[PDB]
């Protein structure tokens, strides 16, 4: 797996991408990494943010579908004509795959003016792929394929300055971590759905009913960029994240991310953050814990401003938790689709100081786990 360390690049906010190539003769391109989608999608006309593009015409193992797809977010969409061609990760295993991809023809607030990748790799489930679980995503076209185990593990290092990780697929490398793997069940295969069971600021019980914490669920989502908590509880983390960094007050749009606070730095006036995750086995949980450098981001898009001003990089959501960049470059993430679970170990590249460093530690006796997931 040597040749695979150090596979990922990007920007800062930016995601991180891998290489790959598509069709034949090979079509090199960069592709964001998304453990939250399910869909491998490339730019395939000249759009002028992309660097590159799939050019269909240029490849004789392309394949039509000869059906569209539409793809709605929040924000905006993206708009494509599906096929199968070829597929390679040059600093990946060496195989090639025929999969499943969309050609983006069209799109909204999708691209960002400013990357260097042109496309998606969606390495969640069938379930929840576009336009239904019929188009079947890449990872399982790799592992029918091929005699690639089925798993693929992450290393987000952090570092508009440049991040980089590693993305080792088919297994699991033992100098990206220290202590041990700590796993938590993949509660259902379409996100990489995990229950919270309970949450600590500085060791501190939020003591809410642990259902809130999984309203209406809990996912680990490497293209996001933030820790994402449902509003009720956001709303009394933030309370207790308050509390706890007394020393120096901030504005009410500081902590909504409607404003940056500036300095020119004390961590230690900040709370860690600590999950509870269901753990193997009955009534057996673990925790993670992360620092105010996981939480709080620094910003160095300010113009108008030569200070180090940073965002408060917790947010409120109505898609329940979500565990993005915040979370997982604190961790070594293992996700261990062979044997439904998910696992969590310090992360030998993540950013600390001399006091305080990102844990994970276990066990602990949590009763009643069941009763967090949401139905
Ligand atoms: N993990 C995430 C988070 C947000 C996402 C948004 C889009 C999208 C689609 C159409 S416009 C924007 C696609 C994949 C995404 N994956």
């Amino acid at each position: 797996f040597v040749e695979m360390v150090d596979n990922l690049r990007g920007k800062s906010g930016q995601g991180y991408y891998v290489e790959m190539t598509v069709g034949s003769p090979p079509q090199t391109l960069n592709i964001l990494v998304d453990t939250g989608s399910s869909n491998f999608a490339v730019g395939a006309a000249p759009h002028p943010f992309l660097h590159r593009y799939y050019q269909r015409q240029l490849s004789s193992t392309y394949r039509d579908l000869r059906k569209g797809v539409y793809v709605p977010y929040t924000q905006g969409k993206w708009e494509g004509e599906l096929g199968t061609d070829l597929v390679s990760i040059p600093h990946g295993p060496n195989v090639t795959v025929r999969a499943n991809i969309a050609a983006i023809t069209e799109s909204d607030k999708f691209f960002i003016n400013g990357s260097n990748w042109e496309g998606i790799l969606g390495l969640a489930y069938a379930e929840i792929a576009r336009p239904d679980d019929s188009l079947e995503p890449f990872f399982d076209s790799l592992v029918k394929q091929t005699h690639v185990p089925n798993l693929f593990s992450l290393q987000l290092c952090g570092a508009l300055a440049s991040v980089g990780g590693s993305m080792i697929i088919g297994g699991i490398d033992h100098s990206l971590y220290t202590g041990s793997l700590w796993y938590t069940p993949i509660r259902r295969e379409w996100y990489y759905e995990v229950i919270i069971v309970r949450v600590e600021i500085n060791g501190q019980d939020l003591k809410m009913d642990c259902k809130e914490y999984n309203y209406d669920k809990s996912i680990v989502d490497s293209g996001t960029t933030n820790l994402r908590l449902p509003k009720k509880v956001f709303e009394a983390a933030v309370k207790s994240i308050k509390a706890a960094s007394s020393t120096e007050k901030f504005p009410d749009g500081f902590w909504l991310g409607e404003q940056l606070v500036c300095w020119q730095t004390p961590w230690n006036i900040f709370p860690v953050i600590s999950l509870y995750l269901m753990g193997e086995v009955t009534n057996q949980s673990f925790r993670i814990t992360i620092l105010p450098q996981q939480y709080l981001r620094p910003v160095e898009d300010v113009a108008t401003s030569q200070d180090d001003c940073y965002k408060f990089a917790i947010s409120q959501s109505s898609t329940g938790t979500v565990m993005g960049a915040v979370i997982m470059e604190g961790f070594y993430v293992v996700f261990d689709r062979a044997r439904k679970r998910i696992g969590f170990a310090v992360s030998a590249c993540h950013v600390h100081d001399e006091f305080r460093t990102a844990a994970v530690e276990g066990p602990f006796v949590t009763l009643d786990m069941e009763d967090c997931g949401y139905n």
